[PDB]
């Protein structure tokens, strides 16, 4: 089965399967593993893999996509002593998570989040982007190539394709969303797309 | 399965299924979904997603090669209406395509072309490039980790490792495939090996 | 299955099986396939891809990891008149391999290591990161997104998140790792956490 618990280790006493919404479509071909919840009309392409077992949820909001190869995973929240690591957990609405994807988020082909790691709600992380010890807020575009590493993205901002965005100076003066912007309606209109093929992918199965 | 027709959905009103050449060999662990034209003695590659569910066709040219983790797919071509969305189409010698892959082509482990994108015959496309929103001509060579976002890329260009090309100003000013460039032979070199790879697994199946 | 051998080609007389340690666990949506050896407790996870069907072996030593999607493959190294290719071949100890990877090293998720290359004990090649036509030393750290191309890199050194190094007089200028470099520790921490995975894997097999 390629929806599967996570194995017992020491920073995981008791193995946990995914809680997943009826109405999300998971590919035959995608990876789901360990303590993962996956929300209302989610699609997960071929190829992707979530992997949730070094402790902590992985959680995937409603109407978000996880397309091709995309690859959700996070460091170890729980040491070898039971004691959380505090660094790798992110809080989102007063609960922990290892990796948060909010809702209407769009993980594109080959994109990886990595926790910990928050990403806000309707933001588009481009093509073979990258996230990881970073919270990006809502309303956000990582163009395709972009990477965002150890910073907070401000809400409503945008890094442009291929740049790599590393120290808190830098994502403070990150460029604004903003109408005329060439991806400022990309999410909007993926999120429309992916919903509906999760529902046609439904029908198949 | 893993070759498999796309769903319906309000921008696909008839399931297609992919038309593979008997001389193609499709690795069992690669996915090939929807409206897909695969070309004479092509290698598909594990864990390689061809995914045309969004209308209009992907095509695979002859002794073409998409090695593993590759990604093809491409944006809506139709909205909901029936309207064709032109921007979204690329025309070749008068036919239109959501992606078109030409002849001899390689696409490298892990890179990705999205549509709209066509590439040019015996061009090379290197490990973990991107292609995106552009025509990418005839004999060029795309080093590793380069990319090529809405722009035309002239016949025998390439583009240096790692660069990220977004502007016709820049892609107007690559360098020129000579004989002596470390990459001028390599296409040729991958293509012929293929060529016998795919051959080889075909009879081991 | 996902454990094969390479196809009969002119430039392999003879299919080779992977040879795999039993303390090895192997995800069932992982393909391994040809000369290939996988040490003692090495974890390979979901959607990688280790295909050695050009001649000479691909090497993972002990207590390696090759996290999701991650992709090894080599270049040609004997040519169609059973000539060997030394271009493509690493000398290891004595012996000789298309792809190296020493032990305790991890190939972190959708990073790519393509022969010839040889990667040294104890190093940790980052997410998204590319190793091609290079040496890399022990006890490194390729942070995400990094690449070495045609490159020696000295024991010690890392190469930053997005740099790609593509010339000898940048790799022996790279820093070295220090006990308060943000990655020193990383890789011990990683290797732990995956030899207990594999272990916990196998025990749900
Ligand atoms: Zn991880
Ligand atoms: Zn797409
Ligand atoms: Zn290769």
């Amino acid at each position: 089965s390629n929806i599967r618990e996570n194995p017992v280790t020491p920073f995981n006493p008791e193995p946990s399967a995914p809680v997943i919404d009826p109405t999300a479509y998971i590919d035959p071909q995608a990876s789901v593993i360990g303590e993962v919840t996956i929300g209302a009309n989610v699609m997960v392409s071929p190829m992707a893999s979530i992997r949730s077992d070094e402790g902590m949820p992985i959680f995937v909001g409603d109407r978000s996509n996880v397309q091709d190869g995309v690859v959700l995973h996070a460091l170890e929240t729980i040491n070898e002593e039971g004691e959380p690591i505090e660094d790798n957990i992110v809080e989102v609405d007063g609960k922990e998570y290892a990796v948060y994807i909010g809702n209407n988020v769009s993980l594109a082909h080959q994109s990886q989040v990595h926790g910990p790691a928050a990403v806000g709600d309707d933001t588009f992380i481009g093509m073979q982007a990258f996230v990881f010890k970073s919270k990006v807020g809502n309303n956000c575009v990582l163009e395709p190539r972009s990477a965002a590493i150890g910073v907070t993205i401000p809400d409503g901002r945008y890094i442009p394709a291929g740049m790599v965005v590393t120290s808190q100076a830098e994502a403070d003066k990150l460029p604004e969303v903003t109408d005329d912007y060439a991806y400022s309606h990309t999410n909007e209109a993926v999120v429309y797309v992916n919903v509906h093929l999760a529902e046609g992918y439904k029908e198949t199965s």
